């Protein structure tokens, strides 16, 4: 397994057709996962779970450019468990990541950091075991 926080360097950074894998397993009594794609400093995308905002389980997305905070992008499917294996596949196309979650897609987030080549790392963190993180070209 693997510690979390976990740094999953992207060498060269995303193209499209980069397809990055995470298998984990949710803790008990999660209150969030957060996935982050970096470029330096900057959050090109920041791809959160929230077990509990509120007494609502929601997904949040972002951009953090200068460390502010952009437009948030929320999706109310919520596709994660408390306790239970997950598996999360982000696609990379042209024009936004495309993230799906036990197989089903779950949502889109278009790039608004447009330098691809720049976003060279992605942080894993939250209330996982984490089991493996990986990525290939489809
Ligand atoms: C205005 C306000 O209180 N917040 C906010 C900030 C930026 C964008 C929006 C929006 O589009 O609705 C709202 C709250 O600001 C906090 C602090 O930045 C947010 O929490 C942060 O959210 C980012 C992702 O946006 C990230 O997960 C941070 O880790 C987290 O602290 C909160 O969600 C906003 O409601």
């Amino acid at each position: 397994p693997l510690i979390v926080p976990y740094n999953l360097p992207l060498p060269g950074g995303v193209v499209p057709r980069m397809l990055i894998t995470i298998l984990g397993t949710v803790k008990p009594n999660a209150n969030r996962i957060a996935l982050d794609f970096q470029r330096g400093n900057d959050v090109a995308f920041h791809f959160n779970p929230r077990f509990n905002e509120n007494n609502r389980r929601v997904i949040v997305c972002n951009t953090k450019l200068d460390n502010n905070w952009g437009r948030e992008e929320r999706q109310s499917v919520f596709p994660f468990e408390s306790g239970k294996p997950f598996k999360i596949q982000v696609l990379v196309e042209p024009d936004h990541f495309k993230v799906a979650v036990n197989d089903a897609h779950l949502l889109q987030y278009n790039h608004r950091v447009k330098k691809l080549n720049e976003i060279s790392k992605l942080g894993i963190s939250g209330d996982i075991d984490l089991t493996s993180a990986s990525y290939t070209m489809i």
